[PDB]
């Protein structure tokens, strides 16, 4: 029996969750209860196929069950088409929500919260799963349960302290960022299993291991990323038990390994199944090791170089991507793999035109511009970072990419922006040798979010070629770009500024969101003329809206002075 097997591995509490996760994911608009039922109905299943293993159902498969079950309330709608069918596993997830129109969670005060997380704390992690699953429906599975079990120790910590307010908010802000981070990069994998395939997957995740464990064997990473194109295989295509269950067999033979892999992992194995596998994912990089040579002797120099390639050239490249990344942890993914594609066409190319060995000598020259680009490119963001502080620099970042491509949906544009204005608090903070991969991972990692939220509905040619094409030349594609002509401007609608007055009410960060919003609709309606009159206008919005609000009006100078400053602005 399958679920028997999963169940012994697992554990009757992470099965639940992992149950909780997965109809969470595949059921993003359904309310709790169903899905408390649900879980409820499997787990008790579950303990029958562990008591006997010849059970009338334990030999069918995970998804059949999974599907048996859905279709009972899930006929209730189009949910209801993929249970005409038996495929329906690849209907469901085809039927996820990237962008759910779920709101951005609401939050009661203290002692509520503290209330219900000691009256029930199962209810209330379960809660915080399928809250958080449901907006995020590829979300690692079980880096999911670690990070509940952090907000476990949150609220244990908080609901005993001075005051639990203060103790409170900035601790869930803390969770809450760290939590969009884990997911915003997992469904980077996501996207490059099921649409550019365990071949590119692997490419990255062997620069990434590289980069982190020097001193390992080229096979052992080779198995190693091997199992877990696996394991993320598994986790993006629904498969999450086995997933979880994968993982945490991982971790057990990097655990039995300590010697073959590195030498951080001491600490990290002494912990449980969770914090190990989170402690292994994000440990320190490792020293490099002594007896390492000069890569262009075997790689640039050596005569055997195109039968070598002709012999094995995946395990060839391999090897190439291999000795690069691991004497170069101040390199992003994403330069790595590019200065391996160059590496490739080169080997292509050469060993068959006049003298190969003297035009493969060459390489070098090819790799000089490749890696001045990305680094020129943090200096001057960097600088307009720290010139213009983040809010100035997400205004500016919406400008250049307004500019890019004005066929985008404000919605993600702003999103997107956001996002993009974020990774100057997040990594010009840290030493130059640290910015050019914090940075360069991090872009393409927001790039790939402004991708799948632009597959539901393309509107945009460009925006369509810079993510067709190559995974790794996201990031420059996006920055060969610059403005468009095509588009013609939008003209000032009944709709695009006449806001409402309840905006006084509503916090910094979406008054802020909102500036940007109508900063957007301002720059799509005229790009051309657009010097210092976009701040002219800009400023004129925070001067009408705070003298405004600042009038405790019934709703009258709104109305009455939203008329006026869509000609007034129309004007400049």
């Amino acid at each position: 029996s399958e679920i028997a097997h999963r169940f012994n591995d697992l554990g009757e509490e992470h099965f639940r969750g992992l149950v909780l996760v997965a109809f969470s994911q595949y059921l993003q608009q359904c309310p709790f209860e169903d899905h408390v039922k649900l879980v409820n109905e499997v787990t008790e299943f579950a303990k029958g196929c562990v008591a006997d293993q010849s059970a009338a159902n334990c030999e069918k498969s995970l998804h059949e069950l999974l599907g048996d079950k859905l279709c009972t309330v899930a006929s209730l709608r189009e949910m209801a088409d993929c249970c005409e069918k038996k495929e329906r596993n690849e209907c469901f997830l085809q039927h996820k929500d990237d962008n759910p129109g779920f709101g951005q969670l609401v939050t009661p005060e203290a002692d509520a919260m503290c209330t219900a997380f000691h009256e029930n704390e199962q209810r209330f992690l379960g809660k915080y799963l399928y809250e958080i699953a449901r907006r995020h429906p590829y979300f690692y599975a079980p880096e999911l349960l670690y990070y509940a079990e952090e907000y476990k120790g949150v609220f244990t910590e908080c609901c005993e302290a001075a005051d639990k307010a203060a103790c409170l908010t900035p601790k869930v802000d803390a969770l809450r960022e760290k939590v969009l981070a884990s997911s915003a990069k997992e469904r980077l994998k996501c996207a490059s299993l099921q649409k550019f395939g365990e071949r590119a997957f692997k490419a990255w995740s062997v620069a990434r291991l590289s980069q982190k464990f020097p001193k390992a064997e080229f096979a052992e990473i080779s198995k190693l990323v091997t199992d877990l194109a696996k394991i993320h295989k598994e986790c993006c295509h629904g498969d999450l038990l086995e997933c979880a269950d994968d993982r945490a067999d991982l971790a057990k033979y990097i655990c039995e390994n300590q010697d073959s892999i590195s030498t951080k992992l001491k600490e990290c194995c002494g912990k449980p199944v969770l914090e190990k596998s989170h402690c292994i994912s994000e440990v320190e990089r490792d020293e490099l090791p002594a007896d390492l040579p000069p890569l262009a002797v075997d790689f640039v120099e050596d005569k055997e170089v195109c039968k070598n390639y002709q012999e094995a050239k995946d395990v060839f490249l391999g090897t190439f991507l291999y000795e690069y990344s691991r004497r170069h942890p101040e390199y992003s993914v994403s330069l790595l793999l590019r200065l391996a594609k160059e590496y490739e066409a080169t080997l292509e190319k050469c060993c068959a035109t006049d003298d190969p060995p003297a035009c493969y000598a060459h390489v070098f020259d090819e790799f000089k511009p490749l890696v001045e680009e990305p680094h020129n490119l943090v200096k001057t963001n960097c600088e307009l970072f720290e010139k213009l502080g983040e809010y100035g620099f997400q205004n500016a970042l919406l400008v250049r990419y307004t500019k890019k491509v004005p066929q985008v949906s404000t919605p993600t544009l702003v999103e997107v922006s956001r996002s993009l204005g974020k990774v100057g608090s997040k990594c010009c903070t840290h030493p130059e040798a640290e910015r050019l991969s914090c940075a360069e991972d991090y872009l393409s990692v927001v790039l790939n979010r402004l991708c799948v939220l632009h597959e539901k509905t393309p509107v945009s040619e460009r925006v369509t070629k810079c993510c067709t094409e190559s995974l790794v030349n996201r990031r420059p594609c996006f920055s060969a770009l610059q403005v468009d002509e095509t588009y013609v401007p939008k003209e000032f609608s009944a709709e695009t500024f006449t806001f409402h007055a309840d905006l006084c009410t509503l916090p910094e960060a979406e008054k802020q969101i909102k500036k940007q919003s109508a900063l957007v609709e301002l720059l799509k309606h005229k790009p051309k003329a657009t010097e210092e009159q976009l701040k002219t206008v800009m400023g004129d919005f925070g001067s009408f809206v705070d003298k405004c609000c600042a009038a405790e009006d019934k709703e009258a100078c709104f109305a009455e002075e939203g008329p006026k400053l869509v000609a007034a602005a129309q004007a400049a």
